């Protein structure tokens, strides 16, 4: 039974009596322990329905439920912290602060679930750990690649549990060999239980996913079942 549902879900941007309709009605399912691909070109509304899958965004119409939770219905706090309860987010670019370690990027995210700075900082090493950064935990990004930078980026979207992680084009900015690196931690965390959406062009990168949604103009044209040899 599927930990995010989407019916309808629409987007559009007010214009006068004429309104910007980006998602024209989608509904979609999702369950975790799978990664996903939503695959379109630029245009497509791929990056509305993201950030709406993020809880950054309000659908017009619809009804979004994450983890049976209709998201409409709730306050801005309400909202950041069901976002914290269930979502970790890394893109193209790392958003790293420059002048903050690794570690001190990685603690970020909890600092606004409340948990103080002791165990903060023991998990973001953990995390850092983890994703093979154990003696780059006081690196600053400029002492960092691109590759290293992601991975840092991959453990602060952890920091709150990243029970769903969303990633936009994370191996965008990366060559052939730290893009498989990025890959494969990503199958290893679904493998652990991890929801895993996935937002590319480029459909090789969506042919990894267990399923491969692909959106046209605002609406869903396609849904693919791939079972695999990661």
């Amino acid at each position: 039974t599927p930990l995010l549902e989407l019916k309808d879900i629409r987007r559009s941007y007010p214009a006068g009596d004429e309104q910007v309709e980006v998602l024209k009605g989608i509904s979609l399912d999702i369950y975790a322990g799978e990664m996903v691909a939503i695959v379109g070109a630029s245009g497509s509304g791929k990056s509305t329905l993201m950030n709406i899958l993020g809880c950054l965004d309000k659908a017009t119409s619809g009804t979004y439920r994450v983890a049976g939770q209709d998201v409409a219905t709730l306050d801005a706090d309400a909202l950041a912290q069901l976002r914290r309860e269930h979502f970790g987010f890394i893109f193209q670019r790392y958003h790293l602060l420059s002048h903050l370690t690794a570690e001190q990027n990685v603690e970020v995210p909890a600092v606004y679930a409340g948990l103080e700075r002791k165990q903060r900082l023991l998990r973001a090493q953990e995390l850092l750990q983890r994703l093979g950064l154990e003696d780059r935990t006081e690196y600053y990004p400029a002492q960092l690649s691109g590759g290293q930078q992601q991975r840092v980026s991959i453990a602060r979207a952890l920091m709150n549990g990243g029970q769903v992680i969303l990633a936009d084009e994370p191996t965008g900015a990366l060559d052939s060999h730290s893009g498989e690196e990025v890959m494969a931690i990503l199958h290893q965390l679904r493998d652990r239980g991890h929801t895993v959406i996935i937002v590319t062009h480029d459909p090789q990168v969506a042919a990894q996913a267990e399923r491969v949604i692909e959106i046209r103009d605002g609406e869903i044209v396609r849904l693919e079942h791939h079972h695999h040899h990661h």
